[PDB]
Order: structure tokens, then sequence, then C-alpha cells
């Protein structure tokens, strides 16, 4: 019996069927059994998460209907969790944290930076120690070690969440959520979002599938996968093309994406600041930027998703090649297990346009029942 | 963790038409297709045969076969010859504790690591089985780390033909799993001849938490007298000394020169430091004496609990507590007595030479007393 989800969790506590201070206790357990073998919580909230628990009852005995009241979860370590470090002790939560604890989640600690596999979010998903996870992801840490593990990743549609906490917002960077299944990826983007993203929903009626890319290599299996997916999809009823005029040159996206990460990516490494550019060329770039986001929104009139590699490989800056497809228009991007092969998972990015998050939660879920 | 089935019950589920063999073995390739792109233990897979393994499996099931593992899911080190693997060299046959373990019934899915491991496999619940070497403390580390139990048996119980000629000195091979009740099944199948079975619990146990030659771990520690607490409490004498100890700052030297010789036999640098014949056989000899000392101590007392390592999880004297048993060639079981720090923490159990089954015992009481 393969773990319950977040939602389940949530149902369980709800109904009477189990309470929040067993299920914390059991993620502890959990982690406590394979933390000798991952080594993915680095920092610990126990006996905090154990109080947590029964705040969280007493809520349920007097009628709280908050989402996920009672769940266990964890967060990276990027992200600041009021007492614990972040490493530097901090003093309030992170507003990702805020929404997730007034949602009713229950902080057990905070997993690695996946410093390829992870032992990280991912690791503790697809190990099952927790239904539930959020990362951050400006060149694939959450959609990477997704398909690396086995488990969903949401990279949402940019600036749709606060990272205060993980200050601007950062150009290309988002937070999203990991999880196990697409209800709890939707459960969570709908109590993230600064505001309400769209249903928007229908199923889709065109796909475009991609395999290659300008930049780097695409491993067979990582191809064999979109393929898996794209048949999947043609065998019921949904148009597949391959091509199309209005797909936007990847390859000088791709650069794009490299000229804007290095800003960041170097805003703390003094001794390059002399390779910035002037202020003008900078702004230059962000009208270059939204120029891309329009584009995609011109291909998004004929096609519903896109489904791409999430990487080149399996597990064991162009592999950010990928990556950046969705990264740098802002695109939300969704990654979705969609096999096995040579004995690691294999899986499916999955992409629609600005603001379409659950369009690609749902037509991840189409892609995932119509394989497994 | 919905924790996973032990090996004798998915034995008994499986002869009981509970399950196939093969949904078995399916649900274990599942389990590592799962896990390996996160912990990455199982380096050599061999699913394809494995699945007609468990087609054969069954076919003996239908004709009525009590063959006690059969049809259960299982790995081993990579270090244990597998017919149609490698061995890093492909094998042109089993290993004699893998010719066992298929007449038992079992089934081998891949190999493991050398040091994540056969440690990591079971934590992981990839498997309910698992058979690793200890010359240093490969088997009953691991495990003390990862929440496992180990049995390092008494020297020459088992043969380790395909792990060079001649059973190593100090070296064996051994069983790892989630419950002592798989251990002694595997044990029992492995072993040359048979084993005693345990005639009685304990009635005096000595518990030791330091050792001259390294600083162990407060948590260490505390984990041997949690194991004390709960043997006290039953009416079991547990004392801190006793003369019949053997000298253990001395045994761990000879521990050290003995190693040497079989870790640079094949390490042509250290060739020059070896020492003569006669100083060898000089070593043997003290060897032997130290088992009849531990026979005199084990007059006395019917176990003695250590830490199985000075710290928890994640040079040559984190060997230290190794060697106790290493070198006298006595069984020693490892047995998870709880966790601090967000990591498992065990305890290792010492019985007399070929009282295995004993230490297999006596880790269950402690085990139950504490969970």
């Amino acid at each position: 019996a393969r773990e319950p989800t977040a939602l389940a969790t949530a149902a369980a506590i709800r109904s009477g069927a189990t309470t929040a201070r067993a299920e914390t206790e059991a993620a502890i357990a959990r982690i406590e059994a394979l933390d000798g073998a991952i080594n993915a919580v680095v920092v610990r909230d126990f006996d905090r998460a154990l109080a947590a628990a029964d705040a969280a009852d007493a809520r349920i005995q007097a009628g709280d209907t908050a989402p996920l009241l009672g769940v266990p979860m964890t967060v990276k370590e990027a992200f600041d969790v009021e007492g614990l470090p972040t490493h530097n002790i901090a003093t309030s939560d992170a507003e990702a944290v805020r929404r997730l604890k007034a949602a009713g989640a229950i902080i057990l600690g905070k997993t690695n930076v996946p410093k390829g596999s992870s032992g990280g979010s991912a690791a503790a998903l697809a190990s099952g120690m927790v239904p539930l996870e959020l990362g951050s992801d400006i060149g694939g840490s959450i959609r990477i070690p997704a398909h690396f593990c086995g488990v969903w990743g949401l990279k949402p549609s940019w600036g749709a969440i606060s990272s205060h906490g993980h200050g601007a917002e950062t150009p290309l960077g988002v937070i999203g959520p990991m999880a196990r299944s697409p209800d709890d990826l939707a459960a969570m983007l709908d109590l993230l979002a600064t505001l309400p993203m769209p249903r928007a929903s229908r199923p889709p009626r065109r796909v475009l599938a991609i395999t290659d890319h300008p930049a780097i290599r695409t491993s067979a299996v990582c191809r064999d996968a979109v393929d898996t997916a794209a048949e999947a999809l043609a065998g019921a009823g949904i148009e597949v093309i391959r091509s199309t005029d209005l797909l936007p040159d990847l390859a000088r996206q791709h650069h794009a994406y490299g000229q804007m990460l290095s800003v960041a990516f170097a805003r703390s490494d003094p001794t390059l600041h002399a390779s910035l550019p002037n202020l003008l060329t900078w702004l230059s770039w962000q009208d270059a930027q939204a120029r891309n986001t329009r584009a995609w929104g011109r291909l998004f009139g004929e096609v519903d998703a896109v489904i791409a590699p999430p990487a080149a490989t399996q597990a064991f800056d162009a592999h950010l090649a990928w990556a950046g497809v969705a990264t740098y228009p802002g695109l939300p991007a969704v990654v979705v297990p969609v096999g096995t092969a040579n004995g690691l998972p294999v899986g499916v990015q999955v992409i629609t346009d600005f603001h379409r998050d659950h369009d690609a939660i749902a037509t991840a879920a189409l892609i995932h029942r119509l394989t497994e």
C-alpha cells in the first residue's frame, strides 16, 4: 500500500479515521527509518511539529475546514521557517510557509538543496516520507529532481506565488510544490497563489510534442518517454503535432536564458560585477523576454499544451536547456512520471500558456492515467 | 510506513495461495524502480530471469513444495558470484550461499553496492531479505546505521566460497533482514552443518559501553543502557564488568595485525610488512586461546551487549567494536533499539561460539522489550 496522498491524509484525519498526531508520529518514524540511508531531512523540528499536530486536532474537534489540516510536510532549506536556521535562525515564516501553516499543514523539518538524483524534496517524496513538499526552480531544481525520482512537480507561471522568504521577485525563478498526485499540486497551487489562477480547463484538443533541442543531445530514453505520452494522447482522440512555425526559436531562447541567468548568478559574485550590462541593455532584455512570452501565447492559440523532456538524461549550462523552455517565458510547467527504463524513473514535462497552471496539472493527469 | 511484510510472511502468503511468487517479484521490482532513483542501491539487475525464476517457483508451489523461502524476492552483495551476472567479470556459477538460497526457493532480483547497501535496500523496504559479508563491520554497522537486523555468524559456520579458496580467517558471510525469524531461517539454510537451537532465555548478561581504543558516542552508549534496562526489568542479572572479559586492548592489536595480512595479501606495496610463517602461526595459536577465553566468560554470562560502532550515520578504530567478535570468531547480532537525533540506533548482542540462534533469540528479547 503505497503511501496516502496529502488530501487523503487530510480526509483520513477529518473523517476521524486517524488523528493529526498519529500522522506526524508516523511521518517521523518513516524519516527516522530511512534518514540513515537517504539523508534528506537536514533540519528537524519534531517537538514543535508534535505540538502543531495537537493544535491541529483541537481545530478538527471544533469544525475547522482548513484543507490540509494535520498533513505532515517538508520544505527546502532555502525557505525561512520561524525558529529553524536557514544556512542563521529565522524570526518569521516565509510567505509560502505562512500559507501552508494557515491551511493547517505541519512542517516536520527542511530537506537538502540538490548538491544526479537529489537527496532532497524529491527523495523525501519518492521514499514516501511525507506526501507533500515545497521547492524552488530557477534552472530545474523542481522539475528535474521530480523527473529523476518519479514524483510530480509544478513550476508555476512566474509571479504566481510570493517567494518572499525564500526582495524584488527574482526574474525567472519561481517557487512551487512537489507531491505524488496531481490533486495535491492543484490544492497546493490553490493555497499558495497570490491571486486565483484560472480553472480554464476542458480537456486538450491539440498537443505539441518536442524531443530535441539545439543546445543538448537528449537521451533516447528521455525522448522515448515523450513519444510514449504522445501515443497515449493520440490514441484518445487528441491531435498531436511534432512541429509548428509558431514555436519560438529555442536556440536563441536558450542564449537569452543564459544572459539573464548570469545577472542573477553574478549579483552575488563580486569579481564578475564588471561583465554586467548597463541599465539600458538590461531593460532591453526584459522587453525581449516579454516579446518571447507573447510568442508563446501565439503558439498556445493553436495547441493546448506542449510536452517535452524535463532534462537530457535520467539519474546517474546545457542541462539547463530543457528547463529554460518554460522558465524564460515564465510559462507554467508540470513534470509527470510516465514509466521506467533501465531501472530508473522516466518523466515528461507538460507546458501550457501563461497562467494555465491548473490545465498543465490536468493535462499531466490525463497523460499519467493513459500510460500507467 | 505500512512496514513491508517479512520474508516468512511473504513465504506463508505464497504457500497459502494468498499471492503468487510472480506477484511478489513484480512488486519488489516496482519498489526497486521507485526508490532506486533516490537511494541507488541495486547496481545489478536480473529482473527478467527473476521473473522466470518466480514462474519456476510457482510451478513447485502447484506440486506441493514446502521449501521455506519459496518465491521470496531477495538481493545479495555485488561481491557474491551469481551465474550470469558480473562481479566487479561475468560469473559462470553461483556462489555456494547463492546455490543454497535458490535451492531453498528464493529469487535473486539483483545485487547491491559495497559501502547505500544491503542495509539501504532493506530499510527502504525494497526486499525483505539480503546477504552481506563482514570482516570489519560491513554487516553489523550498516544495520546499526539503517535500523535493520544483521547476523555475523560464528566463523566457519557458512561457506563463503564464491564471495578465495580456503575460508578467510576473520571474514564471514551473513544474512540481513527486518525480523529475527528471517535471520534464523536463513542461518539454518546457509549453515554447512546445523547450529545448536536456542534452548533458554538468558539469565546473566554483560553490558559494555566503552573500549580502550575509541571514544564511543553517548548515543551509542545510551542504546546499550536502554537494552540493559529492558533485560534488567525482566528479572535478568546485568553486570558491567567481570575478570573473565578478555583484555580488549590486546585483542584489538591482534585484530589489527591479522586484518592486515588479509587486506594486504593482494596489495603488493604492503607485502614486506607481512610476518614470517612462525609469527603467523603464533597469531593463530593466540586467536584460538582468545576463543577459549571467551568460552570461559560465556560460562558466567549468556550474552554480551555492546555498541556495533562508535557513532551513528550520515579510521581503523571504528573497527574496535567489530573486532570484539570478529577476532574470536564469535557470533554477533545487531538489533535496532530506538532512534536518536533523527537516525536509527542499534545494539550488538554477542554469544559463545556456535550460539548464533541464542544471539538471534536474545536480540529478539531485547527488541520486544524496548519497542
